[PDB]
């Protein structure tokens, strides 16, 4: 009965007060997809993306877990046409998943940001999505932001 194609969430482990964990959860119901999936993510101020913590969990027709230092490359290799573009200076992450591979698979992209402002209480991550599930209205530029509190 539940169903949200894409949403962004995050938290702070109480045993690790210097990092914020972020999760991009794509195609949660493993629907067929009519167009490519494009996610644009802009991490906001007071935190720095830790690229070494980037992992991707794919479940469905092509179940695999990508982690380590070659994660992005191993993923882009496994999913030809896919692209994950990270800009460590700008703190942006852009994800493109071809419709053929987007179909019938859930993608959970997780990473952490190191807190650089120990005084800040809220850390926000903004994202915009472009996609279309089979038989539903096209989604374009819709915002899925999240604020982790402290």
């Amino acid at each position: 009965t539940s169903s949200v194609f894409y949403y962004k969430t995050g938290d702070m482990l109480p045993e690790d007060t210097t990092h914020v964990r972020w999760f991009l959860n794509i195609n949660n119901e493993k629907s067929y997809v009519s167009k490519d999936i494009t996610i644009k993510d802009q991490i906001q101020g007071g935190q720095q993306l830790d690229l070494s913590t980037l992992n991707i969990n794919v479940t469905g027709t092509h179940s695999n877990y990508y982690s380590g230092q070659s994660a992005i490359t191993d993923f882009e290799k496994a999913f030809p046409g896919s692209k994950i573009t990270v800009d460590n200076t700008k703190n942006t992450i852009d994800v493109t998943i071809p419709q053929g591979y987007g179909s019938y698979n859930s993608f959970s992209i997780n990473y952490k940001t190191k807190i650089t402002n120990e005084q800040q209480k809220e850390f926000v991550n903004n994202s915009q999505a472009w996609y279309q599930e089979h038989g539903k209205e096209e989604v374009n530029g819709k915002s899925f932001n999240h604020t982790v509190h402290n």
